[PDB]
């Protein structure tokens, strides 16, 4: 019954923007951490951004600092990932994640995983 509904991915030219969205139906107070991980073929899965339940603490992988912003709207049970200045190395499957544990947002101990959304940054 814990569903992470992902949207917002697709194909985008380098320098362009996207907004990923992760909607969790129901009562999400127990999920203190929510975030995004990404994995491209042949590379290891990687933390991208995370946020706490109150929406006032965040963290990011260094390669996206200054380009991505994660935010949380509990009134709509949604976490958003605004992705600006996209680069080809941002190409990957992006996964919404959630976890109850009161650990650092970047600690890769997340127990709930979305099915993933493809993001492709073209340089043609």
């Amino acid at each position: 019954q814990v569903q992470l509904q992902e949207s917002g991915g697709g194909l985008v030219q380098a320098g362009g923007s996207l907004r990923l969205s992760c909607v969790v139906p129901g009562r999400t107070i127990s999920l203190y951490r929510m975030g995004w991980f990404r994995q491209a073929p042949g590379k290891e899965r990687e933390f991208v951004a995370g946020i706490n339940w109150s929406g006032d603490m965040t963290d990011y992988v260094d390669s996206v600092k200054g380009r991505f912003t994660i935010s949380r709207d509990n009134a709509k049970n949604t976490v958003y990932l605004e992705m600006n200045s996209l680069k080809p190395e941002d190409t990957a499957i992006y996964y919404c994640t959630a976890d109850p544990k009161l650990l650092p947002l970047a600690d890769s101990s997340y127990g709930y995983w979305g099915q993933g959304t493809q993001v492709t940054v073209s340089s043609h």
